[PDB]
Formats: C-alpha cells, sequence, structure tokens
C-alpha cells in the first residue's frame, strides 16, 4: 500500500463527487449546517489493473485495507466525518472506484445584511494532501454530483447544489495541496416572519401613533411607553435569533430606526402637555396635528431608503 | 466474503421486519424523533446448507464476519444506527435469520398546518444498494413488524407502524437501490393547549372587551394596551415550541387574527375619547354599543370561517 | 462459546442484582433519569467446575471472552449501558460469578396528577432472550439487590430499590423471553414549591382582591390587569418544568382556576364602574360588599373540591 | 495475570495521588464539576523485582496489559475517566509507579443555605475491590497530591486540595473495598451578585416605599404593583441558577420575606384611600407617617435576625 | 518502543507546529473556544536510518503503532483532541515528520474588564514528560505555525496566533516537564452592542428624563417605573452573555450607576409631588428646573470618569 507510480511525470487525479440524503439543522449563530450524504472517490491504479478475458470476472471488490486509497479530508468540518466505506470496485484497466456515506457538521459562514430576506452559498470543501513521492490533484465528476428530490432544510429552500469545476491548487507547509469547492445554494423561508415579528411589531407602533388623537397626558404616557416595552421584547426576540454581526442587517436597520420614533413620539407628547399648563393648547393643537401627517410619512420614506440601501 | 451466488438470473431477496421497544423525543423544531428497535434480516445463503443427521444440530450459529451479511442502511437518520448484533440462526436449507438491536434519530418531516390538533405519519426507511455481480432487493415479514404494547411516545397518541410491502426500486450513483417505508403512525395530544394557551388567550381577550361598557379612556387604554402585552408573550410562548413555516398553523391563524382585534378595539377605544372630547358622547354611545355585539360576533364568524379552512 | 446444557428439560437461571452507586439527572420533560450501578450475574457452567483438593484454589477468574455470558439487556435505556467487567469468579462446582459497573440514562414514564406532591416509581427492566439450543430465565438475589447509602436524586426523597423476584416470561418474535422489574420509589420534594410558586401566586390574587374595597377604577384595572399578567408569568414558568400531559395535574388546575377569578375580579371591576357612572352607587356598594365575602370563600371552597379529588 | 502474592498475610497497599491539571464547569443545579487530573498509583509487585547489575538497567518499563495494575475506580462519577496511560515503571526492588491522566465530570453535592455567600467541600472518591485470593488496601501518598498554581474555577476561589489519609474499608456484596476521600475545598465569590442581584432588587424595594410620600391611591397602585413585579422576575431570575432544596437558602428567604413587604404595603396603599375616601384623612396620615418609619425598621431588623440564624 | 538514544549527555528535541484550519464557538460564560488544526511533531530516530539505495525509496512512510512517537499532550484541553493520523515520513537520517489533525475544546481565562470593547490572548498549551532513560524538551518550528486565510470568529477579529518559542521547562512529580504556549489573538466586535443594548439603554433612560418637563406625578411614576423595569430587562440580558466575575464590567458600571439615576429621579418626582400638594409648587419648580440640566450634566460626567477609569 502506498501511492501508484506516474506514467510521465504528470499527477495523480482522484475524481471526487458529494450526493446529499439529508441535509438538517442549519444554526445561524454557530453558522453551522449538517449533512448526510455519499462521498465518491476515481483515481486510475494499473498495479490493480487485470485481463478481461483471461480472468472472466469484469470488476474486482476490495477492502480500505487491502489497497491504497487517498486521503480526502474535509476543510470546514466541525468535527471529522462519521465515514462508513459502502464500496471498493476495480475495473480491469485498474480504474478503482470508491464509494462511502459520511455525516459532518460543516462550519460555512453566513451573511445577515438582508435578514430574513437573505439567501447564502453554504460551502463544502474537500482536500487533498501530495507526498514526497508524486502530487495528487482533484477533479469533478458531474455525473457523480447531486442530492436526493425529498432533501429538504427547514427554514429554507434549497436552490442548487453544485461543485466548482477548477481545483484550488496550492501549497500550505511545503507540499502540494487541492481544494474542492462543492457548493450548497439556500433561500431562507421568510413567510414566518411577517406574521410572528414584523406585522405585530408594525400594530404596536401604530398604536403608539393614537396618542396623536389624545389630550390625556397619562393616556399617552400609558400609550408610547407601554408599547414601547413590546418593541423592546421583539428587538430581544430577534437577537436571540442571530449571531453579533459587526454589520446592520434589513430586521435591525427597521428596529432600531423605531426606537427613535418612539423617542420623538415621547418628545411630541410631552410637548403637547407642556403647552397645556402653560395654557397654549392651539400651538400644542398645530403640533399634533402635524404629528398626525410626518410620524406616518417620515416612517414610509425611512423604510424605501432602507429598502433601496438594502436591496 | 461475497453475496449468495444466483441459481438463475433472480434476484437477491432480503425479508426485512422493524419491531419497536422504545420511542422518544419527538422534537418539533428539529422535525426528527429518537428510536429503540429490533431489526430483522432473513436470506437464502446456499453455500451455508447443512444435512441435519451428520450435524446433529436443527440450526447453526455464527459471528457476523464468518458469514455475508447485507450492507442494509437507513436513509433518514441523523446519526448512523447504534448497533449491536443479538442472533444469527441457519436453518439447514441455508436460511439466514439475523437480529439485531439499534437506536436511531430519525429525520421525518411534520405538517404543522393544523397545530395543535394534527397527525403525523413519521418515516423510517430502510435500504440496500445492489452488486454488479448481483442486485439486492427488500422484502417485509409482516409477522416480524410491530411494537410491544409499552411503547410511548410522550405529548403523542401512537396509532399504527406498518411497513409499505412493495420496495422503491431505483438507480443511484450507476447502482439499483431498493428502499422500505416503515410508517409510524402518531396523533398529537392537544390536551394541555387548552387549559395552558387557548384558554388564557381568550379570558385576557375577553377581558379587553370591557372596555366596551367603560367610559374611562386612561382606564381603556390600560385594559387594551396590558392584555395586547400579554398575547404577545403568548405569541412568543407558542412560537418557542415550533419551527418556522413557509405556511399558517392553525394556532398562528388564530393568534395573528386577535391582534387585528387589538388594534380595532384601540381605534374605538381612541374614537369614542375623540367624540366624548368634541362634546358628541352621543355619537361615540352609538359606536360603543354596537362594538358590544360587533367584537364577539366577528370573533365568532371568523373563527368558524378558520375552522372551516384548516378541517 | 456455546450455552451451558442442560441436566434435566430445565432451563437456565440466571440470577441478577443491580446495586446503585450513583442516581442523578431526573428529567420530567424527558421522563428520564441517570444511574451508575453494579450489574451482578450468577449461573451454573458443569464445563468449568474443577476439583478444589487437587487445584488448591477455591475460585477460577475468567476474561470475559474465555466463557460463555448471557446477554442480558436493558428495555428502557436512551443511550445504552456503558459496561465494563470487575470480576469473573468460578466456583469447583463450576457457579459463574459474574460483576460489572454500568452506567445508563434510562426512560420510565411519570405521573403528574399530584405534582409538585407526586410520587413516581421509577423502573429498570433487565432482558434475556432465550437461544435455540436451550430456554434461559431470569431471577432475583435478594442479596445482591441495593444501594449505597450515599445515593441522593436532587429534587426527590428515595423511598425504596427492590425488584418484583417473580420474571415476566412472554414469547417475542418467536423466542422466549425473560423479564426482571426492578423498581426504585421516590417520592418528590415539594418544599421549594411553597415559596417560590404557591405563596407568590396567593400573593398577588390576594392583591387582586384589594379592588373590593376601592371606588377607583382607573386603579382597579390597574390592580386586577397587573396581578393577571403576573400570574400568566408564573403558569409559562409552572409548565416550562413539565412536559405536556393528556390530563391535568394538581397545580394545572389551581393555576387554570385561578384565571376564572381574575376574570370575574375584572366583571365586578367593570359592573360597579358602570351602576356608579349610571348613578346607581347603592347597588355598586352592594355588589362590591358581597365580593368581599364571595370572592375569598368560593376560592377556599373550590381548592378543598380539587384537593379532594386529586387526594 | 493475578495480584501480588502476600508475603504473610497482610493485605496489599495502593499508594494513591491526584494531581490537578484543570478543574472548570461547576454546575449548582446539576451539583457537577469537571476536572482534567493525573493519577499515581504505587505499590510493591515482587513477581517483577530485577538485579540493577545483571540487567544494566536500574528502571524497567512496561505495558498495562504486560502486567498486574489495580482496577482503581471513582465513585462519583456521571461518565468514567476519560484515562491515558502515561507511564509504568518499576523499580530493582518490584515497586511499581503508575501514571495516567484523566477527566471525569464528578458528581459530589452543595449546601446552598448560605448562597450566595457560601462555601463548598467538593469530593473526589477513589475505590478498590479485593479479589477472592487476598485484599487490597488504599493509602495516599501526601508526596503527589496536589494542584497546578494556574488552576481556577469561574466564579470561585479555590482553597484547598488535600486527601484524608484514612481509608474507609468496607464490606460490599461479601468483599472488602477500600474507599479514599480527596477534597477540594472552594468558596464561592459573591461579589458580582451584589450590583446585579441584591442593590437592585433594594432599589425597586425602596422606590415603593415612596408610596409613603403620596397621597395618589393610583401613583400608589402603580408603585406597589410594578415593583412587586419587578420582583418577581428577580425571583425567577434567581431560582434558574438554583436546584429546587428541601431547605431554605439565604437570598431565598430575603426573597420571600420582601414579598411579605409588598402585601403590607398594598394594605396600607389599601387603608391609606379607604379613610380619605370616607372622609377620614387625619386617621389615613398617622398610618402612613407610622409606615414611613416602620417599614425600614422592620426592614433592617428582620434582616439582622435572617443574617444571625444564617451564619 | 523507547525513546531514541543519545549521541551524548543531551537532550531529546521535538519541534512542534500548530496550523489552524477552523476556529469557532468562543463561549464567555465557559471561558472556552473551539479549534481544528494540523498539529506537526519532527524529532530524529538514527534506530530509523535507512539506504535510499537499499530501500528504494528517499522516504519512508510509517504507522503510528510501528516506531515510537513522543507522548505530547495539550494542558488545558477539555474535550479530548480528536486525533487523526495524515503522515508519518521518516528520512535516512532518522528524522521523523509526523503530521495529524485535531479538534480540541481549549479552556483559556478571559478577563472582560473592559467589556464589549476588550481584546484576549487565548492559549493552547503543548507538553511533554521526559522519561527516566532520557529527557524530552519541546521547541517550535517557526515555518509550520499558523493559520489559514479563511479562520475566521464569529463575533470577534483575530489579530494573530503565534507561539512563545521558548519552553517553560520545570520539574512535575520528580520529572522534567516541558511546556509550550501557542497565543491567538482576538479583539471583540463590539458594533452590535451600541444598537442592540447600549442606545436602546440611553433612549428608555432619556424616556424617564422627560418627567422633569410634567408636573402630573401619576404620568411621571409611570414615566420612571416603566423604564426602570426596561432597565432591569437589559441588565438580565446582558448578564446571561457573561459569567460572574469577582470584579466590575465597564458595560456592568454602567448599568449599575443607571440604576443609581432611576433613584434619584423618583425621589425628584416624590420630592415635587409633596411639595405641590403642600402648596409650595414654586419650590417643586425650582428643584424640577436644577433637575433638567443636573441629571444630564452629572450623567455626562459620571461616564467621562467611568470611561477614563476603564481605558
Ligand atoms: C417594517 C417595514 C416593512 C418591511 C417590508 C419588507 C420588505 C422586504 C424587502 C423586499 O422588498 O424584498 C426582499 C426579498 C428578497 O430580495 P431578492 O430580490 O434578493 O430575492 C431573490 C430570491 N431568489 C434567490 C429565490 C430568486 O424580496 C421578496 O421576496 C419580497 C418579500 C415579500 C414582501 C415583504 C412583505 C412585508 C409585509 C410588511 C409590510
Ligand atoms: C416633536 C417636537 C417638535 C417641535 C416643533 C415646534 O416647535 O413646532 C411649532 C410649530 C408651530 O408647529 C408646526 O407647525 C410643526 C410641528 C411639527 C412637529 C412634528 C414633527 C414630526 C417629525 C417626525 C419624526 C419621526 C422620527 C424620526
Ligand atoms: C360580578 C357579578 C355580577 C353581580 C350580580 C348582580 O347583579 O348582583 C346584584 C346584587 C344586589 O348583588 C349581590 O348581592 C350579589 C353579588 C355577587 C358577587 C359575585 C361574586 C362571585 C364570587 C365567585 C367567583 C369565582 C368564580 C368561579
Ligand atoms: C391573608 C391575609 C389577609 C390580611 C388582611 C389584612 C386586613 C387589614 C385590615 C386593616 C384595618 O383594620 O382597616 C380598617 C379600615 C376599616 O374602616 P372603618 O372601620 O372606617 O369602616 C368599616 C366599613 N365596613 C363595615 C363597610 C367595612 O380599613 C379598611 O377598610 C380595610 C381595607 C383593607 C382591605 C384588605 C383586603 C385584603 C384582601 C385579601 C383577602 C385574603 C383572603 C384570604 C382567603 C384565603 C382562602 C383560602
Ligand atoms: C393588619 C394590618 C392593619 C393595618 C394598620 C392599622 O390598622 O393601623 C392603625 C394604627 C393607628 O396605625 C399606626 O399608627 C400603625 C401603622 C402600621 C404600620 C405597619 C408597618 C408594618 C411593617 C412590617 C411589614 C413587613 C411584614 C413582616
Ligand atoms: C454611552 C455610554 C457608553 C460609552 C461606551 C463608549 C466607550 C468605548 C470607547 C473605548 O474605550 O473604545 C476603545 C475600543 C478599542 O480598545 P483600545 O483599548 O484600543 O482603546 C485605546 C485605549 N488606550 C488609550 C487605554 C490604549 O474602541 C475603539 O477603537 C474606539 C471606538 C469606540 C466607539 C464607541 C462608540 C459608543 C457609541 C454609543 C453612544
Ligand atoms: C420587557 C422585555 C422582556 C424581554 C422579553 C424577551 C423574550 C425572549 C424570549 C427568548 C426565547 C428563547 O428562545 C430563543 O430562540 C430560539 C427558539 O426560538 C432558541 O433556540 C433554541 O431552541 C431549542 C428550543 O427552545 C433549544 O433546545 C436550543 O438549545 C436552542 O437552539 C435560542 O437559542 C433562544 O435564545
Ligand atoms: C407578560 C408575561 C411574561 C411571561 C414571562 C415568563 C417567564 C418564564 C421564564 C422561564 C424560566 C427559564 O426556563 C427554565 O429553563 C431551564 C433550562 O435552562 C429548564 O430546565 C429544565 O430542563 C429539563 C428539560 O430539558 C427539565 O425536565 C428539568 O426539570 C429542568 O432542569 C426549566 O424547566 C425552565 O423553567
Ligand atoms: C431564555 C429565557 C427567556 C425568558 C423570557 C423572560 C420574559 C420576561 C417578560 C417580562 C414582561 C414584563 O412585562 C411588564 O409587565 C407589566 C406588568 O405590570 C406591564 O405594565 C403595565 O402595568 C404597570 C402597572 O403595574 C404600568 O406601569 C405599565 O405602564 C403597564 O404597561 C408592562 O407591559 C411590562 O413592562
Ligand atoms: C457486492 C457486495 C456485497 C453484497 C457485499 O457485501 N460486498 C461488500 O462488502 C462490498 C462493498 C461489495 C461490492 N460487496
Ligand atoms: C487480580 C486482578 C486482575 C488481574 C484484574 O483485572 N482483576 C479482576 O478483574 C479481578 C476479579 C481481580 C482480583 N483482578
Ligand atoms: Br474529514
Ligand atoms: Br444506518
Ligand atoms: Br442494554
Ligand atoms: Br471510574
Ligand atoms: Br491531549
Ligand atoms: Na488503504
Ligand atoms: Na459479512
Ligand atoms: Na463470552
Ligand atoms: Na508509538
Amino acid at each position: 500500500v502506498s501511492p501508484p507510480p506516474p506514467i510521465a511525470d504528470e499527477p495523480l487525479t482522484v475524481n471526487t463527487g458529494i450526493y446529499l440524503i439529508e441535509s438538517y439543522s442549519l444554526d445561524d449563530k454557530a453558522e453551522t449546517f449538517k449533512v448526510n450524504a455519499f462521498l465518491s472517490l476515481s483515481w486510475k491504479d494499473r498495479r490493480l489493473a487485470f485481463d478481461p478475458v483471461r480472468s472472466g470476472v469484469r470488476v474486482k471488490t476490495y477492502e480500505p485495507e487491502a489497497i491504497w486509497i487517498p486521503e480526502i479530508r474535509f476543510v470546514n468540518v466541525e468535527n471529522a466525518r462519521d465515514a462508513d466505506v459502502v464500496d471498493i470496485s476495480v475495473s480491469p484497466d485498474g480504474t478503482v472506484q470508491y464509494l462511502e456515506r459520511f455525516s459532518a457538521r460543516v462550519l460555512s459562514p453566513l451573511d445577515f445584511r438582508r435578514y430574513p430576506f437573505d439567501s447564502q452559498t453554504l460551502h463544502i470543501y474537500l482536500i487533498v494532501r501530495s507526498c514526497d513521492t508524486r502530487n495528487i490533484v482533484l477533479a469533478v465528476d458531474l455525473e457523480k454530483v447531486g442530492k436526493n428530490d425529498d432533501v429538504f432544510l427547514t427554514g429554507w429552500d434549497i436552490e442548487s447544489f453544485t461543485a466548482v469545476v477548477k481545483p484550488a491548487n496550492f501549497a500550505l507547509e511545503d507540499r502540494l495541496e487541492s481544494k474542492l469547492d462543492y457548493q450548497l445554494r439556500i433561500s431562507r423561508q421568510y413567510f414566518s416572519y411577517i406574521p410572528n415579528i414584523i406585522l405585530p411589531m408594525l400594530f404596536i407602533l401604530f398604536i403608539s401613533w393614537t396618542a396623536f388623537w389624545s389630550t390625556s397626558y397619562e393616556a399617552n404616557v400609558t400609550l408610547v411607553v407601554s408599547t414601547l416595552i413590546a418593541h423592546i421584547a421583539f428587538n430581544i426576540l430577534v437577537e436571540t435569533n442571530l449571531p453579533k454581526t459587526p454589520y446592520m442587517t434589513y430586521t435591525g436597520a427597521i428596529i432600531f430606526m423605531i426606537y427613535l420614533f418612539y423617542f420623538v413620539a415621547v418628545i411630541e407628547v410631552t410637548v403637547q402637555h407642556y403647552l397645556k399648563v402653560e395654557s397654549q393648547p392651539a400651538r400644542a393643537a398645530s403640533i399634533t396635528r402635524a404629528s398626525r401627517i410626518a410620524f406616518p410619512v417620515v416612517f414610509l420614506l425611512a423604510n424605501i431608503i432602507l429598502a433601496f440601501l438594502f436591496f
């Protein structure tokens, strides 16, 4: 058991293919997903070749220990894949067809800038380290790349599973390394965010705006402050589903902006109350009247400016 | 070892059975369940046939490594079954009788549209990959498919555990696979949702309707804003027990509709105050007297419309 | 290695014993507990008998692989017993003495009807599948059943640890099975529930009843609505410590009933206000006075009936 | 492999030593802690003795399997010590010196009566079961019992790490067991409980006492009920850090006593209003004037009583 | 297997290298992180010398079991380094080049004094115990120490990953120990804390300050008491993300000091009302007008003092 020697000075080509059986547990905070797939490996080992006419047998089956198998590891896995060899088949010309079913927790970063209207490119990097004798290079067997029809990822729409055919051949620790980029394209199912977070968040805001058709300070203070407490509950709820990002997200931007609206609604209610008491209810009346228009208008404009800057 | 060779060109039939010992951890969010069971496998191996006279035994026992055992895998498992071999019995005619105990975390999707009055079909998919030498096909021994009477799933009623006798034969990575479907039929114990969520949620909503028999804006603002906040707490409570769906759930639809009632109630409470300050209490009294009948009637009709759409 | 042959037509008796070293992590929601114990097994293997006079030795020690050891399993375990053999000692007459230390996560159902004044009988089921050669039956050596004095289950009182001596012998999948039931009797330490849940829930209820000595609607609405919010927090807290049950638990019934009290207090506070505005304070004052007695009287009588129906 | 035979009838002495490398994860609810340490064992096995002159080596190194090593176990571990043998050295006189690196999750009860001003004695119980051939006894080599200087336990001060030199020899299932007690003495770092829980809790209590300088029932009902609701939040927060105990903790006692204050303050607030409504504001004023002193005085006294009964 | 012999009285030098592939799960409460890296080891074993002309090959490849490998361990790991040998390469002079891929949960203490504007120096300690035969000493091959350009730590910026080349050679349990210190430098991405915690906390504080432009006690009590409860919820939120420290953190100091502001504001609100009721509103007016400046000014200066004391 050693690497097959080169006929010419060319490197050994290991043809690879990942076929997803199950995809599950997409954790946003962890920036990880779990997977259950087939890993297909194919290379030519002439030392294994045989005569089809003399032998009579079309294909030969070997055990992993018996023959040389390349060390294909995963770059971005949390804990090293639970592998189980399914098949090793040699053709008369010495072409080896390897197949293992594995499962791995893959650490792939996410871009939350457009959350919950985001799309992500999940990655699964395959790698091979070349030895002192000869270089090993990875290739994509597009016939052996894919995903089973039923494959679902709770909370997401699965768009594609395609590998980048050209490997990344680079030298790390004075040895050649061949890296392949498999890509799982997914788009988030935003539907639930509308009845459970967005619409409730807007209702409570519109309720704070009924203070603009009220002269009762005590009621207004109750309106604006109670609803601001329910806004904090939602901000908190939202941030528990997401990691701490060094940029603003879309929901994050709306949520923050709404705080300023509360602060101003509070100011307005204070000003209105101060003018009444100072016996200026007509000046106060003019400010509430403008506020009935300004507050929903400036809200609608600011939300457009945001949607534009994010999409 | 190699698979038993065919007499003619027939496929190799492996009779299967699953016997549930324990069922536990139905996790709605992750759409999984844990299982503890027996797995029975049976197949003819002529190379193992023996004469009972010159052996003095009706059956022979073997170690898994001693004979050929079919590579039977599970399709929908989070982590590959923890398996232990119990018994291996070879009859005189060469009929092998395998038995193992396994435990696995199974990934099977759920339909939350009628939550929490829903039923589910839990699947356990058994599979076998065919060989170049010969094609392997799965079968169901109906006398070896069951569950003991003690088997319980916390918060669920276990209805049935049956298998779809006809395997789905198809090609995968240029080899024939034979897939079997074991179906565990469960229905949710909705009981607890009534005194813990449904009724508490209705009581706080009815409590907001007492504002229709009150002339006090300050009081009304307290009644409608404080109950709206307890409703937000139930919305959050409910959505913790469930995953994000691209569809509306039954509970979720009731929960959403109830926010509209709070919004309209705030409007009526607002309108009534405005009219009373404008020295139009007679108009306001008409709106409030109407609301007293309108709010319970519209609620009662809307719930009939929803129960009908969902069931 | 093969099972010992019978002298008469009799089955092989494997004498069992479980000695608890540690008990921990009783999870009410999961309906599981963890244990660390000794599993003692004893049977006669004539093939191992020897002469004490000539051998000089009393006992002969073996490694597990050297001799035949019966296949004893646990029916109700989530994560399979992590075993390590401590001793195998053979007496001159061939009586084998097996002793292993194991740890398992046992799945035993719990009856929450009387929570938090509940008592449970946790079970550990030992099992053995009989061979085609001969039948194996389990038995209890009471001399090797018990527990360490330092055994504690946080939040519980350990009452007893006995075994049901008569095994349950039944036919499962055309083979005989022998089942033993070890019973760990515990009673819940209700103490904490009094100063943390029960009494705080009563204080807030009584605070709602101070509205019966008040003529301020605005104040009463705050009293009953605020305390109802704190009541919900306790309902939520309580139900997070428990699994969803298809029956009413004791605390569950009390917590539910208290909602009816708040609902009726809101009705009274509403009615009293309505009359005051309708310029009928005399009738209002009559209802408020009757409510001062009616509410704590009906609460006391409702609780007596509940305590009676539960205990 | 059997134990060394007794020269005279004396039992075999195994000298033990635990040296802490890392201490982490003290879990109050689970009453566990995790440790990373060296375990050293030393015993005389004459069957291994050698002459330094003839052999030309003063030390002899063996594999665990090659010689006899005592089966030393831990009594109170959840999941059994993950051990890797570092070295086994035999001196010319046959004095075996064994060293291993282990890591275990140790179960050891905690006394919460003085929380968060408490001190704990964590135990690590080493044990040995004797043979039918001969008796085994444990000893402590005080030269090999310690901890690294950088050893820390998050939120705790490490006081000591010593062993109770005299074992606790006893009968278990008619065999001698020698048990040793290693003790890790720790005291909880209470510092952060002060700004995070104690002082916040006192501030909201003192804020409820401002109701005593207010004639406004409506404002008073707000002060006392809102602060009562924040007290429930701290009661809840605190009890999520602790297991349920059948005794009262220090913080628990203060937390409970503080509820009784809230109830009495509600009564005073209620009574004051009643008298004012009855045109008795003079009687009501004297009750409120008494309350202003009585509440802080009865509070400071009851805390003196409590600190005395707890420390 | 035993250590290679020395040519002279020199110790055996083992060259080390750690190459980070993945860094993840920085858990503040636990004071841990998870890493996935390459561990390179290099030492001379002349007993392994060979002739390339005789053997055929220029480099020999071995199985770990076939040769002596130094017992290099990690000091501060919670989860056992899940290791897998990638390559073992022996050159003609006997120079061994060992490559293993590992993953571990490193426990390294964090200083939260400047949280969330803090920086950390995470450590991975390599170690080796010396034999009686000969001493082993660790060394750093700077050419094999590093991290892949993609390495990211969610919520942190990775500054550097270098080693402290001079090992800590010391005595432990009468044997030589050689320790290496690999240091991973990180600075916390404070961005998210501003829109999610810091500014929402300031908005609610300023909302309470509107009570200085109000003569309404019932409203003011609502303003200061409601925002105080929202502050409590932030304090609870902040401390769920942090361990209990025996010192004050920066956020912790601000959070605490802000409660003193809420307490003083309540005092002023109480004073203002008392005077207004005592028929001295002019005095109240002077206290309220001063408060309008004093509260923001004392808040400004207090934060300047704090920021100066912490940074
Ligand atoms: C006045 C202000 C009051 C503030 C109110 C804020 C309410 C906050 C409610 C948080 C609910 C907790 O739930 C938050 O969301 C998702 C579930 O949806 C969690 O996700 C969790 O799901 C499951 C089930 O709960 C857990 O077993 C698992 O450990 C975790 O992955 C986040 O880890 C948690 O942080
Ligand atoms: C306006 C309304 C406001 C409503 C606010 C309600 C607040 C509710 C606070 C919930 C308290 C936190 O929730 C607490 O979480 C811990 C996990 O850390 C759970 O922990 C539990 O786990 C297992 C299940 O895995 C249980 O069998 C076990 O008894 C317990 O240890 C507690 O059962 C839950 O009570
Ligand atoms: C992972 C675990 C997650 C745990 C989640 C914890 C949830 C905590 C929810 C806290 C909800 C607090 O909700 C709080 O209730 C009070 C009850 O008086 C309500 O307060 C209401 O009454 C008071 C009078 O008593 C008024 O001052 C206030 O204006 C009014 O809104 C508020 O609407 C809200 O500030
Ligand atoms: C073809 C075949 C069968 C059925 C079998 O058991 N073995 C193996 O183990 C391999 C993977 C192959 C091929 N064969
Ligand atoms: C003496 C000895 C050794 C060799 C061993 O492993 N154990 C056991 O398992 C027993 C029963 C005895 C004694 N010891
Ligand atoms: Br891998
Ligand atoms: Br499987
Ligand atoms: Br088992
Ligand atoms: Br152990
Ligand atoms: Br290690
Ligand atoms: Na190989
Ligand atoms: Na086989
Ligand atoms: Na055996
Ligand atoms: Na080795």
